[PDB]
Order: C-alpha cells, then structure tokens, then sequence
C-alpha cells in the first residue's frame, strides 16, 4: 500500500542526520522505545549518514553498546580532537533492530567547563540555571557538547554536507539553541512529546483544557521553581526551524503555552510485525482468564461464565490522569442498569495498576488451590471413567451407571466438595495494601458499593503487581492475558500520546479512548464511525464530570447489548486497523519535517512543496 | 510373593479394635502419615470391627471427616449415654484411601471433670501434673474419655466381644494405664515411635549411645521438668500385654530408658503403589536440574556437565540430628581427593533445608533470567537456520554456510553474549538469610572453603526453602526433583526411623544411611551387602566423628570412581527393593503383636504360636 | 435470531405425521442424509407423533435400528394385524441425533399379493408395470403396504387424529396415490428431489434448459423405456393436497414437466453445528497442502509458494453435469493470461474426481519419500546446529560458523541432494489410469496443454480416490483438506440441489456456482452482492458454452488479482454465513407446507394464513 518510496522523492546528496536525544542506549521513560522502534526505517532512508547523540552510561553500554572504530576520516579526527581537548566520546553501534551508529558523550568528564559553559550560555541567552537542580545541569553539558561535536564535525569534513540535527526534548533543546547562536550551517527540528508545564498544571490546577487561555505561563512557571526548565523548552521552540508535538492536543497545548503553532504533527508509531507474531489467541487466553476467576469466585459461582464479559484498564497508577474514577462511577452504574433489567450478563474488571504492596492475600491463594484440587480430582475420575468405559464397551455391553463410581473415587469427591466451603465474599484485591486506608481506588469501591455480593452484576478485580509469567497465581505476561478480554477503557484526561490503548489496538482488542488523548483524537481523525471499529471516543473535553460518565456509562451499556455476532464482527474490524499505527505510514511525516527543515536552512540547494496529503469509510 | 494371608490365619471372631491415637484426623508429624496409610491393610483385615479414637478438631472434622450415624446399637447408646452424661463425641468416616470409622472426643468439653479425674489418677498410680503443661493435660483428658469410651461400649453390648485396644504415645498412655487399672476385658497394646528422654538427651548431653548403661533416668527426667511425662510414658510401657517399639535402635534405647524389651519390632511401612505411580523421569529430572545449574553457574560453565554428579541431602535443619556437618567434612575431604587426582568429575551438592529467610537474592534471578534469554535466543536462531536450509536444501544446493547468518542475528548473540559477563562467583544458598551470622551450614562452608571457586571440583548450593512446583526458580516438586539426583546422602545420628531416606529409596534412588537411625539398621539386617544394592550404611554407632567422617568420604569417592555401567547397575538393583518397605508385608508384625495381645490377654479363647520368620543376597556373584 | 417459535402458532391437536421414505434406515444416496438431519427439528416440533416409514433391510437393522414394542395400544394392535394376515412388518427407534420412531415394512414377504395388487391399481389409475423392472415393483408393494398400514392404524385408533402423510419421491408415491383413491382421511404432500426425465434429457438431448417447452414428455418418456415410473411420478404429484420441490430451477423444470407448479420450495439444509465443532484450521490445512506440492513438485521448485493459490473441484466424475470441461478451459484461459501479464503468482488446481483406477503411479510416491528425505536431513542437522549454538553462546563466545558443520552432516545433505534430481516434470494424475486413453479429463488436459511445465503459471492434480486419512500420500480426510483451499469452483449445469458447494460454504470456503443448480439459485436469492460474501454465481442459464467459459476466466482472474486483506474479508464475510443454511431456518418451510397439507385436507379445524415472508446486505464495502 502506502510505504515510504510513495511521493517524497527528495535530493538527499551529502546529508547527515543527528538524532540528538537524552534518551539512547539509556532506559529512562517512553521516548526510549520511540526511537528504537524508528531507527529501522530512519537507517533505511538514509543509509550510514545517520547518528545518535545521547549520554554515556556504564549500563547501557555494557548491555546494549558495541563500541567500534570511526568509520570516516573525519569522525576519528573529531573524536580524537574532542577526547585531548579534555572530554570523553565513544562511538559505536545500539543493539537494536536497525543498529544504528550512536555517538556517546560522558557528561561527568567536563564538570570543569560548567562554570565557563553556564556563563557562555548568559552570554548568549540570558538564560541561568540554579545550582541545586542536578539535572538541568546535565542539559546544559549535554547541548553544550553536542554543539562542540556539530561544530567539529564540520570543521573536520573535507567536502562541506548539510548536516540536520533533531532534538527530542527540553532535556537536548540546548543544543539547538547554541547552534542557532554559532550560526552553524545545521538544519535544527525540535520535538516535543509532552510540555512541560502540562502536567504540572493538570494537578493541583483546575479545569486545565477551559483555561488553556487564560493562564499567564511566566507566573505559574515562576511559582513552582521550573522558571529555567520554562525557559529552556520555550526558548528550544522559539528558535528552531521546524517545530513538532506527537499529537493534535499536544499541538494545542503547546500553540497555547510555549507560544508557537507547530509546523506539523508527527505520531508515534510502532512495529507491528512483533504483535502479530486472532481467535485461536483470544480463546486460549479466555479459557485461562475463566480458570483464574473461577479459582477466584470459588463458593460463589452461581453466574453463567459462557454470558461473562471482562474489561479491564491498565497503565501507571494515576487516579486522575488515567481515569479510574470515571471508570469506576460507570461500573456502578452500569451495575445499577443491569440489575434493574433483569439481565443475564456478568461483567468482570480488571484494574491492573501497580501499587505499593508486600505480597498476596491468604484468600487468593487459597481459592486457586482450591480450583486446583478441583481440575485434579475431576481429570482423575475422568480418566477412570473413560478406562472403565473402554473396557466395558469392547465388550459389547452398555455400562451399568451405578457402578463407574466406588469408594476412593467418593472419597476424592466428598474430599473436593468439602474444599469448596466459605462463608465470606471474594475479594476485590488480590494483594495486601501498605496504605490501605489511603488507597483511592479502594475508598471510591468502598464508597460506591462494589463488594462482588451475589446480587452484584459487575464484579471488580483489583491486581497491583505487574502481570508477570511466573507469578503464581497469574502465570502470564501482559500481551496474552490481554488478548483474552473483551474491552479495553482507558478514558484519559491528561495524555499527550496513549501508548497503552494503541498497543491494545494493535492486538485486535476494542478500546474506548478519549479526545483529550493523543491516540484518541488520531483515531478520530482518521477513522469515519470509529465506533464501528470498536474504538470508542469519549467525549470528554467539551463535556463535564458527569456528562462524561453517563455517556462512558452508556458505551459500555451499548457493548454489553451486542449479540455475540456484532461481537465478533467488531473485532473482525477492530483488527483490520493495525497498519495504521505502524512506522511504515507513521514516519512520513518525520520524512516530511526533514525535508521542511533542509529546505527553510538551505533554500539554495533544496525546495518543499508542501504535500499535506497524509481513510477508513464505513458506515455512518 | 508374600500377602497378608500368608500363615496367620488366626480365629478373630467376634473381636473389636480400637486403634487409639492423639494424630486422627488431626496432622501434627509423622504418625499421622503412618495411621493413613496402615488404615487401608487394617481394615481389610478386621473389616468394620475397626475404630480409630482421637480429639475432636474443628479444622480437621470440616476437612477429612464426614459426621454419621453409629452403625450398630451399642455404639449408637454408646454414644448417647456420653453426650448426656457431660461429654461430646462425635462419629463419623474418614476421608482417605481405606475409609474407617472415627471416634471423636472433645477434650474442651471435659475440663470440669479434670479436677476429679487429675485426683483419680493419684488414687490409683500416684502421678501428678503439674497445671501449667497444658499438654498433658489434654492427655489426662484424652485417656479418661478414652476409658470412659471403652467400658460404656463394653456395657452396652448384648454379646461382649474381646476388644484389642492399641494406643501409640505418651499422650494415649494414660487411657492404657487406666484400662489395666480397671480390670476392663481388653487387650492393651503400646506402641513407641521415639523415647520420650532420647531427644533430650540428644541433645546437650554428650556420648548418648556409649552412655546408655551410665543414663540414671530418674535425675535426667526430673532435672529438666519433664518427670510427670516421663512417669506417663514409663507407666504405660509397663503395664501393657505387648510393648512394640518402630526400630531396633529404638528398642535398645527404651529397654535401656523404659527398662523394658519390646516384644516385637513393627517397622513404619508405605503405600508403594502411588510412588510408582524410572530411567525416563530420571532423564527428564537430571535434564531439568543440568539447565539449573547451567543458569545459577553462568558465567563460569568451564566444567563438562556430562561428568557432573548431583548429590543431596534433606530434612528437617537439624544440624547434628541430621548429620549436615559429616556431610560437608566429607564433602571438603572429597574434594581434595578429586583435585589432588586430576579428575574430571565435578560434584555439586545440594541442601534443602528449611530455614528463616525472606526472599531470593539477586544472583539467582540474574542467573535464571540469563539463561532463559540464551535459550530463547538459541532456539530463535536455531529455528530461522533450519528454514533457511530446508528451503536452500529442496531446489539442490548445498547451504553457503557464510550467509545464513544475517544482521538481527549477530545482534540478539551479541547481547546475550554482554548478558553472561560476571565477574564474581556463584553463591553457595539461594535466599537472604536473616542470621547469616549464626547459620551453621554457611560458617561450616566458610571455614571448610567452598566458595564455589573455578579450582573447586565440589560445587554447593543451599536452598532453604521447600521446593515447590510454583517457585520462581525450581518450578517443581520434592519428588521429580529426587528422581533426578544420583545419590542421597543421610548421616544421621539421632533417628528413629527415617522418613526421607525409606522414601528416597522407594523411589529407586542409591542413599547412604546410618546403623544409628531405624531405616539403616532395617535395611542392614534385611539386605547382605547392601552396597551392592546401592544402600550404604555408615557404621557411626561403633566409631568416632572423625572415622565416620573418613568413611563417609570412602563410601563418596568410590561412588565417584565407578563407571556409568556401573551406576546403571547399582540403580537397577536399588529400583527391585521398594516391595521390602510396603504395609503389604510390613503390616504383618501388627498382625502378630495383636495376635499375642489377644493370646496373653484372653489365653482361654486363643493360642498363639510364636513364628518369628518375618531374598536379597546378591545378583550375580562376580567374586 | 429466526427461530421455529416464530410466528407458526399452530393448533397440532390430535394429528400423526408419517415420513413415509424408500431411504429411511437404509443408506441409498442423499436424500438419506436429509432425513437423517431434518429428524430432529422435525421431532421437536411433533414430539411423539412422528413416525418414519420404510423399506425393511438386514443390514440397516442391524446396524442403526433399534427394534422395540409399539407405545401405543392402537399401533400395537395395527402391528399384531398385519403380521397376522401375511406381512412382516417392525418398529424401533432409529440411532440418530432425533431418535424418531420407525415403522420398516418387508417387501420381499408380500410377494404373493403382487400378482393382485397390480391388479388393483390397474382398476384404479389405468397403471400397468412391466414384470422386468424389479424396481418399480418395489415400489408397488411399498405403496401398497404404506396405505394398509395407515388404514389400519385409522381403523384402530379410538379416537381418529388427523393424519398427515409426506411422500418424498416416485418410490413413495404409490402409497399417496392410493390414499387419495380410498378416500381415507389423510392430508397428502409430495417432494420431489430431482424429476425423473430430467437427468435422462440432460445427457443425449441438446439444450435441455432452452427447450423445456418444446419437450412433448409423452414421447421421450415411453422412447426411454420408463413411461411406467414417468406416470407414477407424474400421477403422485398431480393428486397430491401440496406438491413441494426443492429448489427453484427444479421448480421451473417440474412446472414444464410435471405439468403442476410447486405449492412452495422446500430447500435442503444441514446441521452447521457439527461442521462448525476459520483461521487456524485453514492455516494448518494450507501447510499441509503445500508439504504435499512440494513433495509432487521436486525438482521443479521454482516458483514461489507464498503466492500460490489453490483452487478445487470435488463430485461424482459426471464431466459435463458438475462442470469439470469449463473449468479446463477456463483454467487455459486464465494461464494465458497469467503468462501473458508477467504475473508472480501460481495456481494450483484439484481435481478431486473418483474414477476406476488401480494404485498410485511411481513419480508420486517417490516425490513424496524425496520429501520426507529432505525434511528429516533438514531436522537432524538443525537440531544438531541448535545444541552446538546453545553450548558454544553459554561460553560467551559467537559461534565460529565455519565449523558447525562437519563430515556426517555433509554426508546427509549431499545424499539429500543427489536425491532431489529429475529430468521429466511432475504428472498430472496421482494414479494409474485404467482407461488413459477414454478419459475425459486427461484429454482435455492434453488437448488445451496443461503439462505442469516449468512456464505454465497453473498446475493441474488429478487425484481420483476419495481423500482418506489412511491413505499413504494424503493422510487427510476430505474436510481438513477443503478447509485449507482457496477456492472452489462448481460450475454445475444439471444439479437440482449442490450439496458439495453447500458443504464448502458452511465451513467458509468462497465458491463458484451456477445459476442452473439449487444452491447457486438459493444465494443468489437470499443475497444481495453475492460476490462480495465469496459466492460468484455463474450466469450459465442465458449464456452460451463460450460466454459461460469466458466470464468464469474473467471470476478466476479477478480473485486471483486480489490483495491478501480483500481476500481476507473476503473470506470473512464467507464465513458469516453458514446459518442460512441451517435447519433451524430451513426448516420452517416444511412446517408451512403441513400447514397448507392440513388446512387443505381438513378445512373445518384448521385454517392457513399465506405468511410467506420466509437479506443479506453487505456490509461495509464502499459503494
């Protein structure tokens, strides 16, 4: 279909490309994983002209850092200059699928330059930064030695290229200021992937998205000690020949706080390929899901499990920012409506948001012990019956019923039976809170009434601990354990890119999002009837609390109403949508930038003709 | 061969047996084990004239007890005069693999008889308990409910039957003593599983088996506040038709401490056949624990694992009950001989014991996780070459070798490569102590030197904790993992009969034992030379430490020195000796106590015969 | 969704339906299996009060029969009467999924009526039968005993039910002839599954479809030599209460030979259930077949087979009535085309068509044994390269990838090789043809130049026997391999109901019908875009030879120039489908004929409301 040799036919000559980053061969949050997973069609386009810049760091060296030669002339000089002028650079390739050359600066080896380097900077920028911050510090080192490294490479090539560095955050914008103070022949693209302000404002502050103009950024920035973070970021933006944000919100926020609309939008993506390795996975891992919560509900299973659906909602323990209490106030509801009509569905939650525990509680494991003895004792009559059966059957005479049973299988049975005797409810966490008087999705289950009671249609399950394969009583990973649940709710208020709903989207599970995510609103712009898909867009940004959950309570009723083949044809389509989210169409718009930036830099040597041209009609 | 109606046809009649003990339906040790598993072979001999009395607990009445109806009159009036009269009792059917009936007391139902019946006893044995026991007065209880039980039923019956009452402990003592106080018409039987001073003595005191002439046991008991126990148990050995003791050990011990020989011996036996539900479970096992120590060794796996040999030891942490400290002398002096001699042999030992620990250290995860990531990489790389040949292969050309490696290849190598960089040694324990201080193991490995150094041809490797099917890191059971080991090893010093190793060898794995310990001495009077069955037995009762020390080290290095045919013979003729430890005909020496119990008891109506008969010698002879 | 409980409320009352059938219990051709099926549905609308009558066979007896005891007093007394007055009749239930009652009839023992009965048909209905038949007597006797069985069980029923009696070919169709000339009170249907001049003017007679109206069925009835079965077709479905076909285009045929429109269709259906137990199951299946083309094709493996397609045609070897002529030179047509256009891709077509062969031919099982060569060679030295990888990356050292093959791994794959050479190119048929030179298929196979050559774009397999999963080079039964095609082509010109193309889209097979089959006519019907859900009807009713070829070239061609996601949804949609031919919706058309059969015959207690409601648009392809 769309792939990248499409219409960006572009003089790319003698170009080098600097992939400036705080980030690589260093482990630290998600953009970690963006570039990684963008290095492959990145090399692809552009060959051995193609460099990372990040920080040394002994670890990520040691695992996933082969360090090499210089493969140019020019590079070994650069190196050689930089390490007797009194700093330390390595050079060689990341570990990763693409295996790029990475170029790895020590920020530790030139603490001696940071009292002259935070002078220059004033000297350039009116810019100070607080002795006490300990890691704007870092920054500045950062960009002050990727300027000196720009800078030399340039000096040191025998035939000039038009180099095009592009820095990914606050964290590398000073490199980008320094180049455009040095009037360095550079190509500078700044990227930012979150404000910074942004989620300093959405806690504590009110209403953040209806008053995104009237907040006075210098005062809110000043007040909260970040006034040189501030400054940086915005200073980074305001001087760089393309800007770019991850998402349409993002775009918004970023027009709204750092002053500048940006140039265009660039999406995260992801390999796909790895995902795909869905019906055969989806059952296995249902039946297993129906093991656990049978283990779990033991002396309580009066409810159909062929008439179960299971939700869940995963991602880091932010009450708000994830929407947890949205979800829950639907749940409640959505119990309310099901009991009052009489309904034969069950629905089972999933909250699956790490939390500060010590180990389980005696009821879980005593319920899987207990469905554990049951599946033994079962399977070992079974067989005996079967043998029993066999052997009477060869002979030519129907088995006499009254007597396939005898004393050790009766003994087994009546053991079994006896197992299964509890007088208590089940519990809604499967772990042993520290803060258990402080937990707030404890308080809002306690508050709204949610104690998996017979008479509850909507059970709720709360797992702290990360989903691991050798836990003992969830032993699976993530992946497959999410493959096996009907619905995904990840109703967002503060997100700039979902990484959680688009790899559940990725695997073919329906999802409800939110237009105030990053996800969201791609989806919502590239999708015509997008619940059709099985994605469900919560309309949250021009709507309030509890407009918000009834319409959330709404979907989930509207899902719960499907038959089983709407079902199944939803998710048909729910799959079909995985090649929206993969690199392979995702990073045109990286391509695009590029050339927007080689242009505006050289307009001599290079032109843009700005092709905006990038879906899914069905229904509506 | 030979089955329980082999001679003792014996005319039982009208007779009831009471198989009296504190441990129905009621798991505290071992004997809970014992009476499960002898239910079986009991009640088919006596059919439904079999009763198992014992204390009434909640937990196990809702766990492995189903409540009834008395079947036959007597015992349902029985049972109504008691609960009416101040008592509770309970009858029911218990919920293992032969099914018998249960009689259950309630000793907290009785507490306002114990200040009348604690004086009774003195009326009648001059033996007093202090108040603050709490233990032996639920044995007071017990055995007054016990003899209550018993004369009422003798009471109500319209034809009085010869009862056989068979009590266990000192806890059951008492409800003996009164029997034979009474002048009841029953045949009273005693059975002793380890003497009450033994342990005591163990303990503490020095030489306990070159002093059991010199022991004044009156001193001892009454020096460490147990004398009120110790009268209990001496008086119910006393004043019993047949006296029975596990082991032979233990029969020299209580002829020396309760100053009577056992009339008979009765081993502890065990059901075989769900043992055997072994060269294909001992592959997979031996497979399973190589890929262990190939994740805890990473880094250092500079020794043939085809040469590697897995020795253990297990139990309770007994350190000197247990014998770990021969063990691990042995295990240095073993080493020095496998260095000195420039072997190829690499010994790794292990030691499940359990201890106070809090989790895993992070060695062992590291090395678990590093093997896990080169074997997923292996296999990925493995499985992309194999279709690349299959598909070179089918148009006729031979694989250019130097091409079906390609990039993303080299790079999952590479990182598995930079994952299995170490430069420290292998740990000797798996967990975290939390008295690494005070552990004996650990300051007998430091001061012996086995640091699992690159030198060292014996490795060590120490795991708490019990091994489990759902642990992170041994993802199996005691028993698959014993399958696959090559020998047990079992030094033990103070053992009446020894559970581990008689289950060890069921499951046909060689053991060294001691003449010290019940099962060793069983073996050796059963087998003529059992080394060639693959039982070693350690003569540690007629030498010192250090000579047991020297042998223990002899019997480990020609272990070492034998040839793989060899260790497949010797664990063949070890598999053919399970059928030596089954209730099948070790529940024949009950047969014949309860046989000269019912003959001294009842003289008039039986006889008995004193038939003492109850394979091995050798293969084929090479000398 | 639509199921029976819809909107047929019914007052059954007191009414007895009789499945009268000459194939109940007795395996003859199809309509065995639509019975069979239907049972259930049938027996939970009726209960207790439906009763299938048939023909008394041995092997059927013993086999699926379950003889009992009448349950009811009147039929018990009917039974009693007729065997009494020289028949031989039996009841029991049949062993199928309904377990309906059964009444079987021996004809063989009512010889000595015949001489009379003939008679009395002819002072009847002016119907003679000549005496060298031997089938059409069958019949006679059959009618005969049906209708004095049914006289006699209204005569002995206390209190006359309404009897309602199906007859479903001209086998059976004596018995309703002789229903409506007793007059006996009985409301009479009639099915016909394929007209009986039909299949003998589609074979001789030229364009049988565009001359039904010139077709003076007199004559070419008595020229056949068949004007007795002809009149006891024709003269069952002309008194008959509801005259019933079922499918349109044997509708229209009826309509101009039988001289009586149909009161309504009644299609054939199934059980979807047990077909259902699609993607996992189509995946193995296509790895299967392509081991298979790679062990056909060795030595010629030069194209690739990720692009490869596979096409079907399964049947009876009729070449003209199922279409198989077109089909080749459609397949022609659409290789020159693939040829012409410089295409990647390559079709494989089946041709799964029993014929008279001996066993298998030489070059194919030699493929085969080169195949499973090749695999073990490749299996061997992938294993031993996996462990040699494992052991030299827990060292921490990269595989020296020039010495992990060594002399006996060369050895094997040179073997191997040396295996894989052939001069000639792969055959057509699997078997050895007993009439090569009579057949068929093989001619025109030579004819249009179909030799499997290394440049022709599609590959042509004749595999005669039926697929088993015994057999030594296809191991698979006949549904596991469907599964794993791409498409199935049936351009049938004579076919009254398709069951092969029905049982290919139930279990979500895209196919290619006609619009002169039952099947091709029920989808084009019930389906509005048939193409878009995987069915492409073939409009070969108002087409030539020529035109018929050149649009299924023109279906052939634009599948083949899908994408993998259209040809996904595709077969999605496909799959989306199966319940339309379920018995739980085709069944209700039978209900309503009984309706119209019962308000007909019985007009004053029922009455029939003409409800004949009883949809498929496509779901999100952009139009």
């Amino acid at each position: 279909p769309g792939l990248e040799d499409w219409e960006d036919e572009f003089d790319l000559e003698n170009a080098v490309l600097f992939e400036v980053a705080w980030e690589v061969a260093n482990k630290v949050g998600g953009i970690y994983t963006v570039l990684q997973t963008k290095a492959k069609v990145t090399g692809d386009e552009w060959g051995d002209n193609y460099f990372l810049v990040g920080p040394y760091t002994e670890q990520g060296v040691r695992t996933q850092v082969e360090l090499l030669e210089a493969p140019t002339p020019a590079l070994k000089r650069t190196l050689d200059s930089m390490n007797s002028k009194g700093c330390k650079v390595y050079f060689g390739r990341w570990l990763i699928e693409g295996g790029p050359l990475v170029v790895l600066l020590d920020v530790g080896a030139s603490a001696w330059a940071l009292e002259r380097w935070k002078g220059e900077l004033w000297d350039t920028c009116n810019i100070g930064v607080p002795w006490y911050d300990r890691e704007a510090n870092d920054a500045v080192l950062f960009g002050f030695l990727t300027t000196w490294f720009l800078g030399e490479f340039l000096a040191q090539s025998e035939e000039k290229p038009h180099v095009v560095a592009h820095f990914h955050e606050w964290l590398a914008g000073v490199g980008l200021c320094l180049c455009r103070a040095r009037r360095l022949p550079v190509a500078t693209i700044f990227t930012t992937h979150a404000t910074l302000l942004g989620r300093y404002l959405c806690a504590g502050a009110v209403d953040f998205y209806n008053n995104l103009e009237n907040f006075n950024v210098d005062k809110e920035a000043g007040e909260r000690q970040i006034y040189h973070r501030y400054c940086m970021e915005r200073a980074a933006a305001h001087c760089a020949h393309v800007f770019t944000t991850v998402s349409q919100i993002t775009a918004i926020e970023a027009q709204h706080l750092l002053k500048r609309k940006p140039d265009i939008v660039t999406p995260n993506g992801l390999n796909v390929k790895k995902f795909s390795a869905f019906q055969n996975l989806h059952a296995q891992s249902k039946a297993r899901i129906q093991e656990f919560v049978r283990g779990h509900f033991y002396g309580h299973l009066d409810f159909n499990l062929d008439k179960t659906l299971y939700f869940f909602i995963a991602g880091r323990y932010e009450f708000s920012n994830k929407g947890a209490d949205v979800f829950l106030e639907a749940l409640a509801r959505l119990n309310y409506l099901l009991r009052v009509n009489g309904s034969e569905q069950t629905v089972v939650a999933f909250f699956i948001m790490p939390a500060r525990t010590n180990n389980f509680n005696v009821e879980t494991l005593k319920g899987q012990a207990v469905r554990k003895q049951l599946w033994d004792t079962a399977n070992t009559v079974k067989e005996k019956f079967g043998r029993k059966l066999y052997e009477s059957l060869l002979v030519g005479s129907l088995p006499d019923m009254n007597k396939m049973l005898d004393k050790e299988d009766f003994t087994m049975m009546k053991r079994a039976i006896f197992a299964t005797q509890r007088q208590s409810f089940p519990p809604v966490c499967t772990h042993n809170m520290l803060d258990d008087s402080s937990d707030p999705i404890l308080t809002t289950i306690r508050r709204i009434g949610l104690f998996n009671s017979s008479a509850d249609r909507v059970k709720v399950i709360f797992h702290p601990e990360f989903l691991s394969s050798t836990s003992p009583l969830l032993p699976v990973d993530y992946e497959e354990f999410v493959r096996g649940c009907h619905l995904g709710v990840f109703p967002s208020y503060y997100e700039p890119w979902g990484y959680t709903p688009a790899e559940c989207t990725v695997m073919g599970i329906p999802s409800i999002s939110t237009n105030l995510s990053g996800f969201g609103c791609f989806m919502e712009e590239h999708i015509a009837d997008p619940s059709a898909y099985g994605i469900y867009i919560l309309d949250r940004r021009f709507r309030s609390l509890d407009d918000s959950c009834s319409q959330l309570t709404s979907f989930l009723y509207s899902f719960c109403q499907q038959s089983r083949r709407q079902r199944i044809i939803q998710r048909n389509r729910t799959e079909r949508l995985s090649d929206l989210l993969d690199w392979k169409y995702l990073g045109r718009y990286y391509m695009s930038a590029r050339h927007m930036a080689l242009s505006k830099a050289f307009p001599e040597h290079f032109t843009y003709e700005p092709n905006e041209a990038d879906p899914r009609p069905a229904s509506v």
